[PDB]
């Protein structure tokens, strides 16, 4: 009846018209580009595998509508054993990226399940909620989260920096302004503006809407790519991450882009743009998808380094062991992390469920210090190890110096020295690299700054009314006892003794 | 056939039993102070298992359905059980503020499986299945003594008569066991492989030839030189560390659980189901203490008026974190967990294996934050209460340790004491060398974890995860068919640099 | 002349001061458990002051030059002279382990700097300049009181010091100081202020109390040596009962201060200035960094016995953070040596020692200390828990042989020697006594977010950040969106070209 | 008089034959080849330095012949003033580089600065000692450390796997020909000689007991670079996208020995498998080493910390005060490692022929402190700049592009009241410093720089443990003990109050 895209279809409905810019270019075609191109046909295999009948019952799910079925997150979940195959489809996608496109298509519908049982929310474009969720299921749509305001100057009406309606058409919205950090939007279909809070509160400022990447007047400024530079400089085997799951975090820039009615969620409404960012659902999804997928990547750095301590024979210590341990340990905590959110859910809109927000409040602060954690003992159990390589794999194809490569570079596990260097570039391109450093920068300040991810968890906790309950829990035990000893009936006070003890001091 | 009450469980400490400090012995524990006030409060416990309003939180039928019994001393065979266990645990947890780790619930973690898992300890499977019994009926109180002291030192048998066995040795750190019903004699590894060292038994308390010999008594000094008011915590909570020797005491073959048996003995640390169950119990009640030290430090932070400052509420709210996280890992062992025996099932072991870490790091740093946040303000206090008492002193402190909160003197001085007796004193030391070393050196749990996975192919799954990602690609470039490895721009890129 | 004995500071503690403990006043200060021991220590201090054996270590003239007087109460004029006051310093830290921070020579680190000094606190001047002389006579003890008592702001600000009364005879003065450490045993208390907190002639007030002044009183804290005395023992409690620092509330109830006591009034600009102009912050980080390496030597070794009983010294892991200690040993002497040997000149050709190394031990004292308590708790563990109630129960016939078999270590020791460093360790860090130090040793000089923000201060002030800007800026000035602007640079202009074609039609 | 090396001179010593590869291609020009051309123009600013008038007080010293002058951390220091000196010198050369050249010529004169006094420790070969300190006197010679044994497999025997270490394969009348590899030769294909070290012998054999210096032109030396980073700025990147990597970038190549002839004129030690096992310790250069790094950490860690203060000048969050705090801590590290460098230079221990040597329990410090203090310092920059690194642009390019140049001008302002090329410029150069491939090369560098993690402060335990501190620290401990028993007090000045204790104990009897 309905299917969503397939692998090849994605990349068609990446050809269009959209102005991306990379090097001072403009980019031709966004599935040519050595900048896209790899992480373009890595995206296309999470769309395949939407095909395979023997992942359909793991990744897929009806449509709602039932005229078809779709990627099993982009439904809202309506019991315990729905969020716990939420998790299976979440993590498997994670596994094909090994766990390193954070932006893969699944994660923005974590915001784009709700739609269906949230669309009263977006009133009076509540049915462009209602569409939008039910062609994001049909297609499973691929949106880029668009929110970060660019820098602004303080010297003198120029606030039209951050998004903002020049006019009001017939048509829709006529938009000009820009955002920071949209990652992976070169590769989606649209990019949804939102915002983390309005600098000024004027009506033109208030909105929140998709707009398609190849529509006019919008214009991709990337980041420096660390895939097109693996591309040139680099190979597969001296950038096996870099090269092909760079995501690259652009600037957004719209110049009197026609946004048209049908695309606007909120409009006007500065309460549901600041209500967004903690009543639309999203924030509880995306830490629970995050959460996963950070699980299932330190799956990866685990099995990462104790393939290299076998190598470099270190597997061997008391001391490396323990290490690795503390690697294994904190895979086992954003697992339990998935686990607590997918099954100990709260109920939400029209019966559907939320993943455990207690969970997710956590995971953003202990990805923090778990993850650097982790790139921390690999510098410290390998050490210069990683630096014990060669330039490129022309090396080892030099007659002058491959042999020498094989003589002097081998590894204790009975390796080569081929197997060695080829796990030692993967582990530095995990850690040390452009694209290792992106990743550390990134998986720590993901969701939010080292403070505000602390502080919105003692206001979110202190507004529920758990501070109050920690405070009365603090206070029973108080109130057992006084100045004169305890006030609860079944405790002695030792009055006497005490005296008594007090009398053998006295005088002195 | 209902369990003890609270009263009946004092009665029943009230025997033989040989217990030793400072160098006289105790006549009777439920009188001295270093045991009367914690008595009481392990009372408080069993007295709990007979209200009609909590008995839908912590009591179940006992498998026998003669009676009614303690929840986490049956065997869980569904989510929802487990669940309610969970429950259960945080109830008593919350009625000692989350600070009395070893309560009669927390040794029922491997008392609760011994129904399910009797087979496993043939010969003596019968004797699992009587004491089985018997703690469900009873809710009996067995403190953990399995720390080895420093061949004659370990636990073993000198002698194998008809009626039982002849036993001397000792144990180290047998926490709460002046004021338990029974020791659970047992081992985490064997020093010496030999037949008379393979030995897994209970004794009595009031056994004839044992002895206990106490570590410092924290409630004793706060009895004598404290008050209820400056040391609200280790005078009515304080667990007596204390050693646990045996001479020549008789185990009765009823008594005896593994014996001879030296796989079984080895095996023990790792198939018995306790360390899935304990560090489950250990986790709840970890997250419980946690609500009541952050709810402390908020009163104080309050009171310093140091809440309004953006740097400290990160740092509570760093405290919470900590709280959810254990809360979470609970969650995850409660409601994710794994068939086990007899259609019975075990808490999650990815949970319970993080957590003996975790609070190594944890626990530490909310009583650091502690420290740094609330710092010479919990020494802005005065000796005793006396002292407000004292006409010469009393105003003094009435008019000069007030509060920012608009509270009095006597609030503040509470608080302090209160978090200061929770984190600096030897009650708070002894507490932080606890929740640090509880279930093993720092070193040891993360090995322990890496060996758990190991085992299970769990890391040989993490090194195919990788090597997955290394057969996509070569020294030629991928093998992948769907990926491009630009050949043509990477030469023409090295031709740059030619020459 | 000389300064005092240790019978003669015993007999100077013996007058009519009012110190409280447990509700009652406590009579004779040197014979209460509370101060008895820690007093004998303190008494210890000032006999070596006359040992001959040490005098060229601790002892150094008068100015007047009349006789002698501990070392680090003279003003320091060269860096030998730094030097020498550092082997003083950690002289005296050994006689109490490391333990005394609020020792009489701690306070010296303000009354060394009285004499090229004391025409900052004009026009009360000339009072600075005899009790510079007089506290270097006796080698007087003072206590830094200091710190505000906490207050309501809910209207009145009387919890502060302040005046209630200018009389000819001097200065009527009430209000309270908290943590007045080791208060209880000086023969006077300093009052300042870091804190203005108001700005009122009134409240800016700086002089000296005597401890026996009437109106003057000190409500204790709960005091860890008095209950080591009751219900422990030198064996089971060696720290806490003879090296516990009472630190007690200070509180004066109309006293007359006199004007000769006074070192500033009035002049609430000096007030402000006083904590980074006295000299005294300089010299009490040096102090108190020299202090806290010996302290840390203390600690190593009693770790390394401990290790070694319980035979975990024997493994690489535990080694390592052995080592890990040993660093940090090593750390706090380094910036001993840097302030004693890298000093600035300050006034009439004195020197203050390195300021920027007393700064940086301001943070990392919050950090070492902690760590090395943690360590002791990691490596030695729940083996801190191996011991016995107290000595009674090696005298005990029927406990003491168990324990005897029971309590051995490792490397073949009794279970007496295991039992004593277990409690000496613990003593040294999970007791009272140990929690105390933890906390102390952490906000020592303030907390630990305004140790690291001062410390931006003071070198943004000095234009030191500023230097490091225009280090940068100069890195920055050699290229733009050209290339390189220095000459000698190149820019690979056709080769970047060539590259960037790589990707054309795509 | 004699001078040492000029800028030119230095680059034409490298116009050799060495035989350096890269990206499979041997370099033809060392000095031409973007991987290493603006690091050896780096290197030649500071042979300039020497011959500026302006600089000579600072930098330089009579060269004990008094037939010139040469770089003063070349000569042996006889005073605090003289290490005092010795400290300017290397944070002026330090600060040439900004902090980032960590292997500069100077560093190696913490072996070579010493080989005048610590001669005759090299019988029989003490005149070849003699000479090389004379003639790297003379021209401030530019060595590298090559010590770091490469990986060898421990599942074959000894006998197959002791062909990877360098060893002697056999004795000629004209010198000795060795084979062998040493890893982390950082900088060796800027250098003029490479000297051949070891941290212990692995295998107790006299074909191993080597210690000597080859020249980097050698026939039968071969330098197998690991990737460039300055050569990739060259190609995709540019000196304002990549200010740190195009010039500074120190490559860490494998040093392979083929059937190298070794001349007698060049060995320092052989067949004597104690002394080059003994040397690392005895050399006095892990004293200088450490003094030489802990000086130059100290400089590098304030060019980090103007740029910090600029970063967080431009996004507006200087004004924050917990980022106010942790940018206090940056200066907090730097205050330490100048002050272990201080404690270093002005509290020296004696050494041979009344040379001093820094202090050693500083310098031992610093191995450790360091493996937590850089990464803590970058970490803040993580922390407080945040996603704000990611607030970029692809290149240049994009600024001169007008379909993109006017609004990255817009949108990417800073709140300094900056433009945004200015804010690009910090951001860049910043990211350079903390998550570039130099960045994090750069990190693992200043973790184990001198060691791994465990053997830093292992050393250091067997280093006291060998003095007799150890057992110093534990007499310390021993006194305290012993003035108390089972009895109470030993010391007669204290009390024991056997009195109260007992009557106190009475009040919990029966
Ligand atoms: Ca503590
Ligand atoms: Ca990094």
């Amino acid at each position: 009846g309905t299917r969503p895209l397939t692998g090849e279809e994605y990349l068609e409905s990446l050809r269009d018209a959209r102005e991306v810019y990379l090097d001072g270019s403009r980019v031709k075609d966004v599935t040519a580009h050595p900048a896209f191109h790899n992480p373009a046909r890595m995206t296309a295999r999470l769309y395949d595998s939407l095909h395979d009948p023997a992942q359909k019952a793991v990744l897929t799910a009806p449509t709602d509508a039932g005229d078809g079925f779709t990627h099993r997150f982009f439904t809202a979940p309506r019991s315990v054993d729905d969020l716990v195959k939420d998790q299976a489809a979440i993590a498997s996608w994670a596994r094909k990226s090994y766990g390193w496109m954070g932006r893969s298509p699944d994660y923005k519908a974590s915001f784009l399940g709700t739609l269906g049982a949230n669309a009263d929310f977006y009133e009076p474009f509540a049915d462009n909620a209602r569409r939008w969720y039910r062609e994001s299921q049909e297609k499973v749509l691929y949106w880029n989260h668009a929110f970060l305001h660019p820098p602004v100057d303080r010297s003198d009406e120029v606030g039209d920096v951050f998004i903002h309606v020049e006019r009001e058409t017939d048509a829709g919205l006529v938009v000009s302004g820009a955002k920071v950090v949209a990652t992976g939007s070169a590769l989606t279909h649209a990019a949804f503006i939102s915002h983390w809070g309005l600098p000024i509160k004027d009506r033109k400022f208030a909105l929140v809407a998709t707009v398609p990447m190849d529509a006019d007047g919008l214009k991709v400024i990337c980041r420096p790519s660390y895939s097109a530079n693996a591309a040139t400089t680099g190979s597969p085997f001296d950038n096996p991450l870099s090269s092909r799951l760079d995501e690259n975090d652009a600037i957004l820039v719209l110049d009197q882009v026609l946004i048209p009615w049908e695309n606007v969620f909120v409009y006007g409404n500065l309460g549901k743009v600041h209500l967004l960012a903690g009543q639309s659902g999203m924030i509880e999804r995306a830490t629970f998808h995050g959460c996963t997928r950070l699980a299932v990547k330190l799956e990866f750095i685990a099995g990462l380094l104790a393939k290299a301590l076998d190598i470099t024979g270190a597997k061997d210590f008391r001391g490396v062991q323990t290490r690795l341990g503390e690697v294994l340990a904190w895979r086992n905590l954003f697992w339990s992390l998935s686990d607590a959110a997918a099954r100990n859910p709260v109920p939400w809109k029209n019966g559907t469920l939320l993943p455990n927000p207690q969970a997710g409040m956590a995971y953003r602060w202990f990805m923090q210090i778990g993850y650097p954690r982790v790139l921390e003992i690999v510098q410290q159990d390998v050490a210069s190890g990683l630096m014990y390589v060669n330039s490129s794999t022309e090396d080892f194809r030099n007659p002058e110096t491959g042999p020498y490569l094989e003589k002097y570079l081998r590894g204790s596990d009975g390796a080569g020295a081929v197997e060695r260097v080829k796990v030692m570039k993967l582990l530095w391109d995990a850690v040390g690299s452009d694209f290792g450093g992106r990743h550390e920068l990134y998986e720590r300040n993901y969701s939010g700054n080292h403070e505000n991810t602390r502080i919105e968890l003692l206001l979110s906790q202190t507004a529920s009314g758990k501070l109050d309950s920690y405070m009365d829990f603090a206070q029973a035990c108080m109130d057992e006892y006084d100045l004169d000893g305890w006030t609860a009936p079944d405790l002695e006070s030792f009055h006497a003794m005490r005296s008594a003890s007090r009398d053998l001091l006295g005088g002195l």
